[PDB]
């Protein structure tokens, strides 16, 4: 059971989640934290802490390297002795679908992240390229 | 100008556009086509045609390889003799920010896509590796 948590600027999390819902329907243990206008770094931190209280294996998908979602997520990911918290930047729908569709193959998030990264890269394609 | 068109499942385009608005503010020549429940493939085609009527250099950012937004966009990109339409899949915020921040440097979308692709890939990072 790997919990997927999406953290990104604006309502990007709501938006990409609506893509997932249209394609695959509603999923268990998948949440979005919308980093909207008005909220601070700490607001994101509080929200994320809340979402991880009861989970050991957690994949956090964030929009942009070095942005507040990624920074807050990575800072928190090293604070829990027995939690496994992976934090990715570069979130595309490939990243999200792969995590959702493959996570049940894995007990541990450590063994899921390699395949999620591979699909994220493989999903970036220029149509000219055939 | 190089016009940027975002086509994706659900309200993903609105959501990622809200990320852009928050980070960079409102941009010219950047539109979203939300492929929501109830919409047909032709509906997407009609919308895209409308957005490209009066533009010669067009970058279309789509969510997912082999999906309706990508398929409709790719099919249309080869139908105009004198339009330059590039169609990418794998849309992440890195892809969008690069197109927006760098398009000014280029007359032609052809010379912009390689930088956009590079940044898209470079933006996918696992914090464990830093």
């Amino acid at each position: 059971m790997i919990k997927i948590i999406i953290v990104a600027h604006g309502n990007f999390p709501d938006g990409i989640l609506s893509s997932l819902e249209l394609i695959a329907g509603h999923q268990e243990y998948v949440v979005g934290i919308n980093f909207i206008a008005g909220m601070s770094s700490n607001d994101v931190r509080v929200a994320l802490q809340r979402e991880v209280i009861d989970f050991k294996e957690i994949l956090v998908l964030t929009d942009l390297l070095g942005g507040t979602p990624f920074n807050v997520s990575s800072a928190l990911s090293v604070e829990y002795t027995d939690k496994k918290i992976k934090v990715l930047s570069g979130l595309n729908l490939s990243m999200l679908m792969e995590a959702v569709l493959s996570r049940t193959m894995f007990e541990h998030v450590d063994d899921l992240v390699d395949k999620v990264i591979t699909s994220s890269h493989e999903g970036i394609v220029d149509f000219s390229t055939c």
